[PDB]
């Protein structure tokens, strides 16, 4: 009966807004967090006070072994997830010639390897339950490239390509696979010089809110969105 | 403080499903038709059956002066639309070497010139109400990727995409989102589609519904595909 | 065997550069013009003076019947074209609310209807000659992402791209490739300078392109080794998009 | 006077590119990892037809080997004018069955490639102040796979890296583009793949390596200096 949705990074910002909204939609939210147990608990309590249901889960997304262990156990105990939302991390400009090995490797392995680390333990349980499903990845913002971000652009484009290929793979199981690509989102601590930097590039001349990303994820998660797959959809105020 | 949404081609198929879903969403639907009054009436009947509301309107999207006259009179009587859904459009499939003048022109006119004919009388009244707004055009996977026998249709729908993105840039400062919905193959009465089925009219309407919703206010200048994974 | 290539709008700028370069490549160029006869003869004289061959043709790409008559007569007399470069176009820039009927219609029916008006008389002869061929349409970055004050131009060029892809699919088995070239901002001379450096910061290369730089990509697509490139829209825009 | 590194030039597309770019007049650095026979023949063919070049060996998966060999080669001969970074061969694996090693290995070979080969080359190029050309090579467009999430992730990542680097080096008159071939007849193509793919290809034939090399030749050419940040597909209409 009940449909469970794992939301990574649901202790803060975009992941928290997604978790709250999907709980409102009726999904049993698995609120994931890395270190911030207080924030995850806050998310879950917000969910419960607005009439929904969920539970916490903890793992470090860059720790593949830990991801597998915690997810396989949570799944063995509670059943396969109907949905998996894989949220993104932050970026830091660095010009390619100046870029160090660690900057390249770290960006690639935190932003691209998390696709495998989080989704591999989750996909076949979802297939085996044969009730369809939903997978939604999120970009750091992937389609266009950006100065000083060859590593983050490679990672984000990689996620997009992995997402689309997996969409082709899982189409026959009635699991939709889509990527959401937000523009500049106001998550509460963004640099002023960042706002200053990009606001003229944004037709709507304003930052997006986390709830605005969550609305798009809520749509993709909904039953009527079952013919939408293999897509990367941007919520960026017209930036691109 | 009712919010009115014009839906062209709403007497049948995708247009009908959009009109019905948006009425369920709480919008007052202006059900447009050209000759299919019976279909339009059935749409409005269903709208009221679900507890919604709306009204009919008649014009030929290809007749620019008729469009302007009827739309401006409707806006005079009831106020400006909050949303416009530009859905009407025909196909005249054929090999390009065999394609006639009529087969080219009719497709361009009904599919692409309707952008100007329907939206031009509607934009400034929308802007002047200073309450934001929504414009959703309809294209096709054909417009994104090309398709044999559809040089005309692919041209017209790709053109709708380009016009839509431009208008998005123009109207963003009034908080009016402008987006385009590109359905794949829709069953309105197959091994190249990953989901291995045709789409349903309601599945197009669901995406139009999302775009018409208040929480979609930061999505603009987009062409979003509901196509089973074709592209 | 001589291969004829029609080049619309070849009296000036990009069309001229394409005509001159293709003549250098060895193609017999049909230099088309609408009103600018002297520019077209300038193009043909350049071609001739570097040892190439060509001939003029006149018609208005807006006038479908004139296009058909002139192209059918030229092809009846000289045989089917091997290549067609659909280059000619117009802009009528305006914000959408202020845009007139004629500013919308003129752009759609000159830039987008051109596809049918020029290519329909030319495709079946090309196919019938069973030698393969080349069709290259010219669009714009405006038709890829949209631009303020260009709902009409963006629509027409996006439409050109969609038609190009569909025709590519129809003709692929005929060994005719069909592609679209999308230039960025090209220095055609006398280009308005406010427009110019308003556009400079969007262009990574921090310069406008040269007509020869567009002609070089058309020249590549026209070449035999490009026979596996079709259904593509290729941008020459200094990294704009 | 203008040197071009061509990785994977011992065979197939890489060989075709090396041969053609040498006919265009570039001095080709013919790279190989294990296929020394093939690279020797690539260089010998170049020289027989009146061109010039030299061999270089390294494993593109070994960042250290790449850096040492490329820095040494550049120190002796000066920075490359062009770098062509070719792609490996694809493999089917359903995502559920895919192993840690299949994922990590494809990312490491097909994506980290970008850093391992290009990073030693970019700043020297910039410092020579003669402009330059970088071309990455993505096999794309096919339908009906049993899964290629890792290869498609790496190829999409290469495209993103390429476009971003294009943005960085635009000011330096260095163009950076990606070429995405369809199904190319390298002589080692599975019969099953030919059968399944051909009805999806409007041209109804595989491409020839020389048809990819012609597009690389165009991008390397001086007249192509206004083409940058692009992915250009040579695929017979596949997509």
């Amino acid at each position: 009966m009940t449909r469970q949705v794992l939301v990574t990074g649901a202790s803060k910002g975009i992941g928290k807004a997604i978790a709250v909204q999907l709980a409102k939609d009726g999904f049993h939210i698995v609120v994931h967090y890395m270190g911030d147990q207080q924030g995850a608990q806050n998310t879950l309590e917000t969910i419960e006070q607005h009439g929904g249901s969920g539970r916490l889960i903890q793992f470090d997304i860059s720790n593949r072994e830990e991801c597998r262990t915690k997810l396989e156990a949570d799944i063995a105990e509670h059943g396969a997830y109907y949905g998996v939302v894989n949220n993104a991390g932050i970026t830091r400009d660095t010009a390619f010639p100046a870029m160090t090995e660690e900057e390249w490797d770290g960006v690639i392995h935190t932003n691209l390897d998390s696709f495998y680390n989080v989704l591999h333990p989750c996909v076949m349980p979802m297939v085996q339950k044969r009730k369809g499903g939903r997978i939604v990845t999120l970009a750091s913002v992937g389609l266009m490239g950006n100065r000083g971000q060859t590593n983050y652009s490679a990672a984000k484009a990689g996620v997009i390509g992995a997402t689309k290929s997996l969409a082709l793979e899982l189409a026959k199981r009635k699991i939709t696979v889509n990527c959401v690509a937000p523009g500049l989102i106001d998550t509460g601590m963004v640099d002023e010089h960042v706002k200053e930097h990009a606001m003229p590039q944004i037709p709507l001349r304003r930052m997006g809110e986390p709830e605005e990303v969550a609305g798009l994820v809520s749509y993709l998660m909904s039953d009527i969105a079952g013919y939408v797959t293999r897509q990367v959809i941007s919520v960026n105020g017209g930036l691109v």
